[PDB]
């Protein structure tokens, strides 16, 4: 069914090294990203952020007593041409809200939506992703 054009982004990084967890998409294997996901009907952006973090990298933020920071930033961007097919007819814009998740250390990731994961220094991660909003969020909330 159609993806929804309201989404979240969670920049996951490790507090000690400042390396950024990057995940390799399966629909576009050249697309490495932080965690993104559609906000579903009747759920809030923070709810979606926590749900997608649990789904995509098997990190439970409530149980692990971690802190999902609302970055208080929302941007809108054009859906990539070759991925637009997954949205309702005529949907071309996506509105995305930003979140931060600092883990104490780099760790092993069990992932489900992706092909592979890498821990990268924040400029490398920012330079790797194809999404300008993901790049901006790493620059603004990891690098400072
Ligand atoms: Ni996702
Ligand atoms: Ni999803
Ligand atoms: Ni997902
Ligand atoms: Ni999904
Ligand atoms: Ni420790």
């Amino acid at each position: 069914v159609y993806k929804r054009p309201v989404s979240i982004l969670v920049v996951i990084y490790a507090q000690d090294t400042k390396r950024v967890l990057m995940l390799q998409r399966r629909d576009d294997p050249d697309f490495w990203q932080s965690v993104t996901g559609s906000v579903e009907e009747g759920e809030t952006a923070p709810q979606a952020a926590m749900r997608e973090v649990k789904e995509e990298v098997t990190i439970d933020v409530v149980a692990e007593q971690l802190t999902l920071i609302d970055c208080q930033r929302t941007v809108e961007f054009e859906i990539f041409s070759h991925l637009r097919h997954r949205y309702a007819p005529g949907v071309t814009r996506n509105t995305e809200s930003w979140f931060c998740l600092a883990l104490p250390h780099e760790r092993q990731i069990v992932f489900t939506e992706h092909l592979a994961y890498k821990w990268l220094d924040a400029p490398a991660a920012a330079a790797l992703t194809k999404s300008w909003s993901n790049r901006q969020a790493i620059e603004q909330f990891v690098i400072n």
